[PDB]
This record gives C-alpha cells, structure tokens and sequence, in this order.
C-alpha cells in the first residue's frame, strides 16, 4: 500500500529540480523534505508517493466556517496520509492532527533590505514608518492573532487593518516584496526560511533582531493514525544519529551561494 | 485523587528554599519545575505534590538486568504519575514511557574553567585550550566527562560518529573514572582541577552555572546536539494528552520563554 | 443620571479618531483625557458622556462684565458637572470651582522654531537666539505671545515680577495681536514664521509637539513657573471627594504615569 | 485665639537656630517650613506657635491598632491645628486630614556613596550586591509596601526581609548609614531632601537614575476645619505669587556649600 506525502514547495524543503519536465515521481523533486520523507519511509518501511498540496496553504481555519485548508486540511478531510513539510506545530492544529516530535527549531524572524534602524521587535512596532506584514493562511499570523501580549497585540492590530494588504499569498512572494520594497516593508517570517534566503544570491536581505519565540517543525498524520508512533519513533532516531542535522548543514551550509 | 509529581534536584529547576526547616509540601521547592508544575496544574484541573527520586538519577536502563532506574525507572514501575524535570526526551526514554512536546530546548555543550586573561596594546584577551570537540578529543592532556545515568552518558554510548565514538573510547576506559554522580560533582571537579578536566553538560545548566558566581567557568564551542526537555508520563496513561496541550499553551503563550528568562537571566550576579 | 464630562480639544489629551465619522458617543474621542475620564468612571461608578465646549476655550474672566466663559464658565453656570482636561489649577479659578489635586505638573515654557545645525572639527552645535525668558525680554526681534483665555495669559497678566511685567507690557501692546485664538494657531505661527515668533505655553504641549513630526520647534530655556493640571467641579458638587481620591489612588497605582507614557513618549518620533 | 502648627525637625524645612539656647518662640527655628508658615499666617490672618512634634514620625498606621502616630497623628487626635511640614500627601492619609495643593513637588529618588552601576531601581532590584533601604513609619515604606509593580514589590520583599534591619529611624540616620556603608547600602528618600544633602557638605551623596514616582507636599488640617479653604487659598496665592520659587532656591540653592 503506497502512502499519500502532501507537502508544500518550499525552498529548501521541496524544490522541482532544475529539469523536471523528464522526471517523473518522487524524482522530480529534492530538497531537505525529501530526504526527510526518504529516510521516515526506509526506517518505517513504507512505500510512498510525494504530492504538492493543490493550494499553497500550510494550514488553517476559514472565517467561521470550520474548514480546514492546505495540508492541515488535506490530512483531516482523508485526502493524505502524512505531512513531510515546514509544518509548525501549533495548539489549534494539534487538536486536530498528531504531531510528531519536532526535527526543526525555529522561530519568528524580520528580514528586511541591507546598524539596523529597527533590530527588536519593540522598535519596528513603534516606528509605523515601515511596514510589516506576515504570510496569509501561516502559523506566523496566527501567532499574532491569538496572542495577548501588548506589543504582539500592538503588531497584530497594525498589521489586520493595513492599506493595502500587508499579507502575502506566498514567502516567495514576501521576499520578493521587501527586495522591491526598497526597505519600506519589512516580513515576519520562520527563522530557517529567512537564514536560508539571506545566504542566498543575491544576498540583498538580511535577518535582524533575535527570535520573537521558539517553535518546530513536526511530522503531521491524521488523528489516531496507525503511523504516529513509527514516524515519532523515526524522527528519534534520526535525530540521535545526526541524520537530520547532516540534512540541515547539507541544504543550508553546504552549497553556500553568498559571500559571508 | 492526589497524583505524585516525581523530579530531580537541580539548579535551576528545582532548589531547596532557604526556610524549608519549617515548610512542608510543595513550598519546600522552588524553581523553573515547580511553577511550571503549577501552571500544568493551572491548565488542566488536579492537585499535585512534589516528589524526589532516592537514588537521584534522571533515569537509565542497566546492561544485563534491563531494569530501569531514576525517575523513568520509578516512573516506569508505577511509583510516579508525572515526571516534570529537566529530562531528555530520547529514543530509549521513548520506548518505555510518553513524553510531551519539549518545553525547553537544550545541547550537549562544554564546560571548563574559565582562564586567566591574556596579556600582550594592552588590550585583554580571551585565550582557551579547548574550542571544539575534536580538538578535545585529539588532545589528552585534559581529561573530560559526564553524568553518570545520564542521557549525554548514553548519548555518547550510542554514537556512529567517528569523533563522539573515539571520546566514548576515552571516557569508558578511564582511571579515574571521568563521570560523576551528580552535576554539581562535575562543576566542582571543573573548579578544582585547575583546568585539568572539562565537564560536559547541558546547554541550559552549562549557561546557569557561567552566569552565576563565582563565574570560574565558561562554556567552550556550540552545542554538540540538539534535544530537548520533555514532560514525561507512562506509557498508556490518560495525563499525556492533557499535559501536551498544557505544554503548547504555555508555549504559545509566553509562559515558557519568560518563566526561562526569569530564572537564568534576571538574577545575573556576574 | 448620565454625568456630562466637559473637556477642550487639545492632543494628545483628546483627539477625534480617524473613523470618527460612523462613531458616535465617547468612541469619538481618543487621548490622554478620555483614559482619565475612563479610570475616573471606573474609580466611582457612573456613566459619562464626553463633551466639547463650543466656546472652544479654557476659561477666563471677560472685561468690565464680570462674566466666565469655557470650560470654567459653563462649568459654574451648571452646563456641566466635571471638566477632565488640561485644566490650570489657579488661584482665580479655585474661587468659583472645585479642583482636583493635581494628576500632571506643568511649567510655562517657550518655544521657537528649530534652527539650523551651525557648522563652524567637522562637530555640529546646536546654536539659539533666546535662551531664556530674560533675554526674550530684553531683545526686541523676535515676537513671543501667549493663548488667548488661557491660563499662561491670566498669569503674565498679573504678575509682579520684573521681567514678567516688561514681557506683559510688550504683549499688551503688541501689532499685529501675538495671542493666538488656539494652541495649534500658535505652533502654525511659530513653524511658519521664520524664528520670528515664539510661542508661550505649557511644558506637556510643548514637549509633545517637539517629539512629533515634523519636529522643527524646540523648547528653550527653562519651565517660567510651576503649576499642574486638575479635575474642575463645581463649588458644592458631590463629586469632588471622590474625584480627588481617584485622581490620588491612580497616583499610587502607576496609571497616570504609564498613560503619560504611553501617550508622550511612546508614540514619538523623530 | 493662638494656632498651634505641628511640625518635623528636617533640614532645610525646619532647623533649630544656632543661637536658640538664649532664643525663645518661633525666633528659634528657621528653615523653609518657619517661612512658609509665616507667610500663611500672615496671608489668614493668626497668630501661631510652631511646635516639634514629640515623636519624630511623619505619620502612619500602627499593626492591627489603627492608631495614628507622628503629625497625621498629632493631627487627628485634636493635639494640633495645622502642618506645615514635608508631609507628601497619600491616598491613606487623605482619608482622615485635609491636604492643601501641594507646595513643593518630589519624588522618590536614590541616594548612594561617591562609574555609576547602580542607574536605575531595575537595577537596584536585580542585583542584591548592594543593599537598599527607606524611612521607618514615612511614605516611601507604604509607597513600596502597597506597590503592585513587580520591580517595587521585589524590592520591598527585599526590604522587609533584611538581616539585620535595613529601614532608618531619621533620615539623617539613613544618611549617615550611607555615609559609612563605604558604598554597600543605597537609601531611599525624597528628591528634594536627597538635593539638599547632595548639594551640602561634604557633597559625598549623590544621587542616580530619576524619580521614581511623582509627589508633593501638602499642608495638612484635620478633617472639617475651617483652616482648610483659607490655607489652601494662601498656598494657591503664594504659588502664583512666586514665593515658594524664592523659599526653595534660598533653602536649597542659594547657600550652596558645595561645587557645583
Ligand atoms: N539543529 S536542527 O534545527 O537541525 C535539530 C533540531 C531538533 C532536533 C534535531 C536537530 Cl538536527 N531533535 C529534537 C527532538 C529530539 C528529541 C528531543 C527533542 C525532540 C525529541 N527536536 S529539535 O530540538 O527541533
Ligand atoms: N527558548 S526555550 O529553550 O525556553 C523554549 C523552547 C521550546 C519551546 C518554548 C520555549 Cl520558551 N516550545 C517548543 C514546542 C512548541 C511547539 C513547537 C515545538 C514544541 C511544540 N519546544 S521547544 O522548541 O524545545
Ligand atoms: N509624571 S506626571 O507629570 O504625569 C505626574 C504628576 C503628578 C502626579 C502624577 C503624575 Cl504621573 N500626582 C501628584 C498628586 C499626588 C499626590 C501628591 C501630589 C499630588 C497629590 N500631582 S503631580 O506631582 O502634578
Ligand atoms: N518649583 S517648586 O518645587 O518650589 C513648586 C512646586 C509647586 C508649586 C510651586 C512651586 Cl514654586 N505650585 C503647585 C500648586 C499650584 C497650583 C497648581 C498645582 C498646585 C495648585 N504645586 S507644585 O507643582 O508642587
Ligand atoms: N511553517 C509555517 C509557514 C507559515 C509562516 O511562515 O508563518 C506553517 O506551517 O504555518
Ligand atoms: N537531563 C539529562 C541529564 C543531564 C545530563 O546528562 O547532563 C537526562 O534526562 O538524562
Ligand atoms: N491649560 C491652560 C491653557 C493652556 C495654555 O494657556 O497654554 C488653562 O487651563 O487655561
Ligand atoms: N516626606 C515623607 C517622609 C520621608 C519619607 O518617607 O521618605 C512623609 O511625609 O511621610
């Protein structure tokens, strides 16, 4: 029995190769996601077929409707039967779906153009000079929502009423915004994705301040799944092997296109 | 029903107060374990009473008896409902009992006594024997260790890499034995021998003990791993569930990173 | 009974919200004041409804007819019942109503436009023409006034104080008038006057229009005196017990403090 | 009919004349206070005789007695008419006498021995190095003991808490204590006091950070006194007349034995 592996195009974690008009299956497609869905299925010992979620959304809840969207959603409704992806575990989605223990650490970031007149994250609430927005249907703007802090709430209640919308529909898109935003706009984004876009041509982007909190990245399967356990137990020892610190150093360090 | 919250002695986590002569129950204790304790209590509805192991071991399964011991091993056994203390969520651990999502994450790191400033226009200068791990591992003329029953102790039993598994080499077959029995044996033995031993520890201890005083030591290269502190449970036990979602809430919340920064940073003597 | 809460439209004390055109009520408003009346409220119960003089002035005594005007005017003659604003605890006022004591202090200061960065190694030096009242006093370019019906006029007016007078002479007698019918009139004058205006008013006003944008006044020299901002009421009320104990209990608390913060300094730039 | 105006011997308010041996009546006292009462008789009206209060307390609650000692005391049992002291005026005391506007403002400040690594209380309370205390039976210890603020609770958790006693009988006392500390204890005052002593001989005081809160002193009457609205008026007059910028600058800057 093949497993459905729903899973985002996020760089490092997913890419399509550079020629993957003749490849066909998990082939044509690499990148630290991979490798991690490689590994789980070979210490499981499963056989497993990589998908693209159709909607670019790594998970979250419609206005009042109690819908699930993106991965999250595709786990839940049945359509997928496990998430190797940049998923943050949350409380609203754990509620829902098994997480496994994280294999990432991370954290909210702000990147902004190339002394930072903002650094903290104090100062770039203050200063409405800049903007600042997060990725729409994220863990990141759900943070905000939901948090009660008076600066994150500060940050929250600036960023919901912006003209014009301050979101963006993909991180690709958010970086592209603050590369053309000539230091106008500033994006909060996960710790990893903003290392690895700021060691990365044409290296016009540059992280600032510390982590506004700590967070992981899990495995996600559907509620009371047969494969929990062993996808935990997987990301265990794969972890106590230094397998996915390898992974890490080799799509983040190893290539290395920047001069730092 | 009252459950029993089973936990290690260790700064700063867990600490004896000052005028516990006269205090009984959970008010002998303070601590980052004991209101974390308190606020799993605050989440999801229970009373509790703060325990310590006898033996005074986090917890280890021994070769050709396959008993557990420490906390996991009377958490194993029955004798404990919950363990909330600064325990490492591995493999082994896995097996045998449920942990949580991490509530603090942690590295195996380095501890040694911090050198004398060096002097040369006249500016003064940071100079240490050690910098890495391979470079400790090289070298022979400072002897290192770890915790005995301790999860860096079974982390180096367990390790493929060539590096780690040369220092396994050299702690195993040891005279003296480089392992203590507790951590503050390690900071003192750090303290005491001149620079002649480096202590391996967790990150988190490893920076409570630099930023307190005396502050004769100081933590050398990154973390060798990356781990994390969970809240252990037994396996096939109704509170794992509850005490997860306690975990992320407080998570979310901000209760963790400022319970942390209250009890490493706020109270920096040096 | 709704208790009416008269107050001036002065920033950052109180200022019409953006989307002030669908709000209705106390929503309107937004500021230091509208907090104080909120925290005064919720001190000793009652609902209050804001409301803006139409007269668009503090208070004073008009001539030859012995009549007030204002806040102060339509506090005595009972179309009001509590005035929170920046209100001038004054002697001639504190004889016809009732003031609070004092939940922000107050100097008269002077400010003119910002000049230039003087360059002369390569250092840049703030350089002034008026320093101190003294010396705006004795020079004669440079033009200086006050808000008309206001309290810092009332006190120029009666003061026995040599250099008070001299600058009291000149300002009676001026061409063009130098008082001004509003506050921001008076910072317009000073901002697009050249530095040929000075403008005289309070140290709050003073300092929150030097921390905003554009931010091209400064305030030179030192407060002229000492005064303070109280809660009115009228001679009689029942109010004026318990208007004083808020006003002393948000004292203690920190309220007053934190809302100056966070309406002075906070929001800042420049 | 005669007044009798209770008062503190505090420096520069009221000072024993340096030839008061041979001195008899209010000619044997001097200060800011003797000025200020002078000038409030003679704007009502009355004849006065200033008296030092037999217990040298400013007023406060005792344990579980509610009794009023020092001037609130002296006050409220009918043993004096009026107050003409640095009496900060509090919401305790307010309850049960009448406080004029206030005089003179204040705050409370931090006064140590002659780098500066003590800057603000934030500080002070992080770090235990140093010792910290107040005036016993005065208003700063209620201050701190009826504080909500974390860093003002601490502190005062700290302070009551001290082995041996850290709380002063006299703020001269507490000077001294510093004086002689060599720089291991830090004493908190009033500003205007902690000027004065800063500002005088032989200028080894100093004092750092700012003021912690924002005070004043008042003339305090008993509860339903006629003296209440005439003095009241005659502080409002004074102030508008300038004459209390003339007493503080000639009790606290126009001496000036000291360099600066
Ligand atoms: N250095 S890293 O981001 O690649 C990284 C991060 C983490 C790793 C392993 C690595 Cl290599 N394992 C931990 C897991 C292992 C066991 C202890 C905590 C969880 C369960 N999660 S983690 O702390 O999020
Ligand atoms: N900054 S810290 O070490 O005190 C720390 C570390 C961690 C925290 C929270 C804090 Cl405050 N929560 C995370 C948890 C939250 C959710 C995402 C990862 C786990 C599940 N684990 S963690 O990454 O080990
Ligand atoms: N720092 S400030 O100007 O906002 C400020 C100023 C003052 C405050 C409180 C604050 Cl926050 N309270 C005092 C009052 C409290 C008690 C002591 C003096 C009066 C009665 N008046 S004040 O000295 O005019
Ligand atoms: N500069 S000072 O400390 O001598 C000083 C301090 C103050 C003075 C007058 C002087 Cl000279 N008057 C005010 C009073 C006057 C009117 C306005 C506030 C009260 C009622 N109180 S005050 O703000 O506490
Ligand atoms: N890893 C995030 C992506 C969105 C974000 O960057 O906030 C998630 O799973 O929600
Ligand atoms: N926390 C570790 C013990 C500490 C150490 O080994 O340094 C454990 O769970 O075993
Ligand atoms: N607050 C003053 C008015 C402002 C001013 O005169 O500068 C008053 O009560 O009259
Ligand atoms: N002025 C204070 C006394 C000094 C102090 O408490 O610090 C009072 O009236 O209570």
């Amino acid at each position: 029995k093949t497993v459905v592996v729903t899973t985002i195009l996020e760089s490092p974690y997913v890419m399509m190769k550079k020629n993957h008009e003749m490849l066909e299956g998990n082939e044509r497609y690499e990148g630290y996601c991979v490798d991690l869905a490689a590994e789980i299925a070979k210490h499981c010992g499963f056989k497993y077929k990589l998908t693209i979620v159709g909607d670019g959304k790594y998970g979250a809840r419609d206005a009042d409707t109690k819908i699930w969207n993106g991965m999250v959603g595709e786990l839940v409704y049945g359509k997928a039967d496990i998430a190797i992806a940049p998923l943050t575990i949350t409380l609203v989605r754990e509620e829902v779906i098994d997480f496994s223990k994280p294999f990432m650490s991370l954290g909210i970031s702000i990147m902004i153009k190339k002394v930072s007149p903002i650094e903290s994250a104090e100062d770039l609430s203050k200063q409405t000079e800049i903007a600042y927005g997060t990725l729409d249907s994220g863990s990141t703007k759900e943070f905000f929502r939901r948090s009660k802090i008076a600066v994150f709430d500060k940050m929250w209640t600036y960023m919901r009423s912006a003209e014009p919308s301050v979101f963006v529909r993909t991180t690709a898109e958010g970086v592209a915004r603050v590369r053309k935003s000539k230091g106008k706009y500033a994006y909060l984004l996960e710790s990893t994705m903003n290392e690895y876009i700021e060691q990365r041509k044409p290296c016009d982007t540059m992280k600032v301040g510390g982590n506004l909190d700590s967070k992981g990245y899990g495995i996600a399967t559907p509620k009371g799944s047969s494969l929990g356990t062993p996808v935990n137990l997987a990301v265990l020892k794969l972890s106590e092997q230094g397998v996915l610190d390898k992974l890490k150093n080799k799509w983040w360090y190893d290539k290395g296109e920047c001069g730092a």
